[PDB]
């Protein structure tokens, strides 16, 4: 008998076809079975197995029927209308398109809004199989794991990497090599997809090879529902209970929103859901009481006290203060920049970012009041017997650094002539030397998260206005955007 | 047989004129067949690959 058999029988199987190969195979193969298991005798010993899952025959038959698909998208995600509308273009596309081509796509946003799953739910809909594959440090292994040469890779960070392309130009794509195995190999259909958040890191080389698609954030009103409808059952099931064994009232859900997570994605929402779903267990196993239901008062004792603050009930207007929105990384954040008066100089030195994207601008918020002076109330000869000290806080992405213009303006003003900015208030927009106000980045994220940190008025560029369109009902109902085009337009709504 | 054959062979053919390579060829080549895949055997055994590609007379009539 001896075990020359249980592989080669297998080997020339149905399952691997093409010859260009099974000349190595045999080749390795008719060995050296002679003699035992040597220190020789374990090395290519394996080189045949990993040889053996490499799919040739098999590959999933697809079925590709968007009157579904796009309809089970709506059955796992809640919101993301426009994401989806743009999955199914991606195959409504891809039907025709026989054979799938070289723009893969990168799907980008805060962790935590749906990314992966996206994925996962692509695939569903294709009946292909699906295979994370990490990049935070190799697809060699990627179709082992899936044993069918029609799957779905989610190359999950392309962007904690430290050149790779050879794995998806479309020329290239086709003949793929891998050391440790040399032998070309067809990806020709391999739906390929990327995760991603700070668009940087990655390789102008591949931003220019994958598509991208932008997954924004949400409103209370759709994380409420995300948490309803998906998250909350999910975690139930997850921590093995009933839906008869615990509910949460809608209102609770809100306030764990509020005062538990400010995040754009839900990540958070669904760890503060989790203690829950536990703290109810331990109810269940002990007390037995078939029942538990968290409420606004509850809260407290199921996920501890309140952790972020929302609104004003708290702050209390400032000096030399202002609140800008900016474009972090992870969504709208609230940015406040800072201004001092110490004796001196014309010269003014900032804090903060080392910046000299903005130097520019500051200079500029500050060459502006060199001029309009006394027409806004400060003693002309300040530039002369002051220095100034302004901090803006790291966070802005590079391409919105400028969008801080209206900002420290505003505050170099406040600042100079003890007025006070509004604590409602959060402002965005570019300066220009003149003082007019250009336009600026992301209006929507930005607003949204405006919103969520519950500010009321949020000035901004008046070239924006054909920006305020699409943001979503829920938050551009809570908030008067106040539009402006130079300086002494923020100054007066933003000042008392 | 061995493996001796299935490269070698393909490497005295019309493929590989130029003899300024072919020194370095046979060399690396009547090498250590000796012994098995050593974690040596693995090393040089690629670098002969790369090298059997490498056009040296296919010009494309222009
Ligand atoms: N719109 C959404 N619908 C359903 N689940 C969501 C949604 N957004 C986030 N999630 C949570 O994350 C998982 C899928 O999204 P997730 O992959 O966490 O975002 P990210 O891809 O950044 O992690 C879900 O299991 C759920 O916990």
């Amino acid at each position: 008998t001896g075990e020359v058999q249980t592989l080669t029988e297998k080997i020339e199987e149905a399952g691997m076809p093409d010859h260009v190969k099974e000349t190595a195979l045999k080749e390795l193969n008719r060995y050296e079975k002679i003699p035992s298991s040597s220190a020789e005798s374990s090395v290519i010993r394996n080189y045949i197995d990993w040889l053996v899952a490499l799919p040739w025959t098999d590959e999933t038959d697809d079925k590709l029927d968007l009157k579904e698909a796009g309809r089970l998208l709506d059955e796992e995600h809640h919101g993301l209308e426009k994401v989806k509308e743009r999955i199914l273009e991606y195959l409504a596309v891809q039907k025709l398109t026989k054979s799938l081509k070289g723009p893969i796509l990168c799907l980008a946003g805060p962790p935590g809004v749906g990314k992966t799953s996206l994925a996962k739910s692509i695939a569903k809909s294709l009946g292909r199989k699906f295979v994370r594959i990490s990049l935070g440090g190799r697809i060699i292994q990627g179709m082992k794991k899936a044993g069918k040469l029609n799957p779905v890779f989610l190359l999950d960070e392309i962007d904690k990497m430290s050149a790779m392309l050879e794995v998806l130009d479309p020329e290239q794509n086709s003949s793929f090599s891998d050391h440790y195995i040399e032998e070309t190999f067809d990806l020709s259909k391999v739906l390929f997809i990327a995760t991603a958040n700070n668009l940087a890191t990655i390789p102008g080389p591949l931003r220019d090879r994958m598509e991208i698609i932008n997954i924004a954030g949400y409103t209370e009103i759709e994380k409420l529902e995300i948490v309803k409808d998906h998250l909350l059952p999910k975690q139930i099931k997850e921590h093995g209970l009933k839906k008869s064994n615990l509910q949460l009232r809608d209102q609770a859900i809100l306030d764990i929103i509020r005062y538990y997570t400010r995040e754009a994605g839900v990540r958070s929402l669904e760890r503060q859901l989790a203690a829950i779903c536990r703290k109810a267990a331990k109810a269940i196993v002990a007390e037995e009481r078939k029942r538990i239901t968290v409420t606004e008062k509850n809260l407290q004792d199921f996920i501890g006290k309140r952790i972020f603050r929302y609104g004003q009930a708290e702050t209390e207007d400032q000096v030399g203060v202002v609140t800008g929105l900016a474009y972090t990384t992870v969504g709208g954040d609230t940015l406040s920049i800072e201004v001092s008066l110490s004796p001196g100089k014309g010269k003014l030195i900032l804090t903060g970012k080392l910046g000299d994207v903005m130097r520019e601008s500051a200079q500029a918020a500050f060459s502006y009041v060199r001029s309009k002076t006394e027409e806004l109330g400060i003693e002309p000869d300040f530039h002369e017997k002051y220095d100034i000290h302004i901090h803006v806080p790291e966070g802005a992405v590079p391409k919105d650094g400028p969008a801080a213009g209206i900002t420290m303006a505003t505050a170099l003003v406040s600042a100079l002539t003890g007025r006070a900015v509004s604590r409602e208030v959060g402002m965005t927009g570019e300066i220009t030397l003149r003082g007019r106000v250009l336009p600026i980045g992301g209006l929507k994220e930005k607003a949204l998260g405006a919103h969520r940190a519950g500010l009321t008025t949020i000035i901004a560029p008046k070239d924006n206005e054909k920006d305020i369109e699409d943001i979503p009902e829920s938050v551009r109902e809570g908030l008067t955007f106040i539009l402006a085009s130079h300086l002494d337009e923020v100054l007066e709504h933003a000042l008392v």
